[PDB]
DNA sequence: AAATTTGTAGGAATTTTCTGCAAATTT
DNA sequence: AAATTTGCAGAAAATTCCTACAAATTT
């Protein structure tokens, strides 16, 4: 009754393909693209932060989200983040979303 | 100004840049419709997991294997770097 | 009025980083 | 032959979590 979805289906994008069909794209594949294009606009610069980059680009939605979908409520949030609520509060000022 | 984009096309087949955070607020709106008051748990691991495995392996080929240089690159430490190849089966 | 959340902080638990070196690999 | 990287591990540093409670807010 219940077919698989894998992790990696679970937060997906949508994508138009060469017969403008949208479908549901994994958001890996949205950090891989947003990866090699980063790679390729460098030109051999050096870089010493990729992960704090990435991170943030990936952090602040989530606050903005999970903010959204608890409306305001820290402690849910921070329950269904799975962080504990002094790391959310740290990570929304961290931010700027307070 | 933005480093981090992913390329879209609209119904005119121009293609524009988008800030990768906005697919990750996509992605996560569809998530949090897609479920109807079902509890969500572990959120943060699951983005997170969602996120460092295409980035390790995008750096790992960009470095050609060099965990020394591809540790230094994303800024973390070495063994923080071969704990999460570890982690996701990269190794 | 009662239940929950918020702000806060000291301490414990865990994670990351630092240092350093023998062995293996790449150059 | 030499330079670099790898694998590893004990310790320091940093981060996250736990605990607890008064004050504030929401129900």
């Amino acid at each position: 009754m219940f077919e698989q979805r894998v992790n990696s289906d679970v937060l997906t994008v949508s994508t138009v393909n060469s017969q403008d069909q949208v479908t549901q794209k994994p958001l890996r594949d949205s950090v891989k693209q947003a990866l090699k294009n980063y790679f390729a606009q460098l030109n051999g610069q050096d870089v010493n932060d990729l992960y704090e980059l990435v991170l943030a680009e990936v952090e602040q939605p989530l606050l903005d989200m999970v903010m959204q979908y608890t409306r305001g409520n820290q402690t849910r949030a921070a329950l269904m983040m799975g962080i504990n609520r002094g790391t959310l509060r740290k990570k929304l000022k961290k931010y700027g979303m307070n």
